[PDB]
């Protein structure tokens, strides 16, 4: 029923989503051509290969529904984003129930997780693949931002607290070579607003390495 617990998967997931090339040698005790042999047939929107010296930093095609009234057939994942980051309060109160499932490994989300090798992981190492996967899990883009060098229409009276990037870029798919709008997630004012919204500078960074990749494509 489920498919394949993956080695490789398991062990980056388990070590929060990236490591050395070095590591995960160690690791799979195999030598590195027979390693690189795997992350290459699984692909770069499953394994993302860079110069950190390499690092292999763990992505996923699988997506959280973002349909408003969802009804079958749907092939994404349905679950609590707020509680994958920590900031679902239904996690501690008693009073009511959330609308979103908050089981990851849930019987409506079991085929979804097997078409994309996600079988034999738990919700821990799922959460991790997914928030820095996922642009859903992102804190919302400003749509009065054009793009860098523009006096912009926000900010007054007062501040604009919605990220000042490329959407696109974040979602794998801006077309420009040479964009208006800024492709850096390690900006300091973004990396605030994204710690505010449950993500470490750490996961960013892997989020940025992440799209880097796509958009080299
Ligand atoms: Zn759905
Ligand atoms: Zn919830
Ligand atoms: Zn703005
Ligand atoms: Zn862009």
């Amino acid at each position: 029923d489920p498919g394949v617990c993956c080695f490789i998967t398991k062990i980056l997931c388990a070590h929060g989503g990236r490591m050395t090339l070095e590591e995960l040698l160690g690791e799979i005790r195999l030598p590195e051509a027979q390693l690189y042999e795997l992350l290459e047939t699984a692909g770069p929107d499953r394994f993302v290969l860079l110069e950190t010296t390499r690092s292999v930093v763990a992505t996923t095609r699988a997506r959280v529904c973002r349909r408003k009234y969802c009804q079958r057939p749907c092939d994404s994942l349905h679950l609590c984003k707020l509680n994958l980051l920590g900031r679902c309060h239904y996690a501690q109160s008693q009073r009511n129930l959330c609308k979103y499932s908050h089981d990851v490994l849930s019987e409506q989300n079991f085929q979804i997780l097997k078409n994309h090798e996600l079988s034999g992981l738990n919700q821990e190492e799922l959460a991790c693949l997914l928030v820095q996967s996922d642009p859903f899990f992102l804190p919302e883009i400003c749509k009065s931002y054009k793009g860098e060098g523009r006096k912009q229409t926000c900010g007054q009276p007062q501040p604009c607290e919605r990220l000042h990037i490329c959407e696109h870029f974040t979602r794998g798919n801006c077309s420009y070579l040479n964009c208006l709008r800024s492709h850096n997630l390690m900006d300091r004012k973004v990396l605030t607003i994204m710690r505010e919204h449950g993500l470490s500078p750490d996961v960013v960074q892997n989020i940025q390495d992440i799209c880097n990749n796509k958009h080299a494509r």
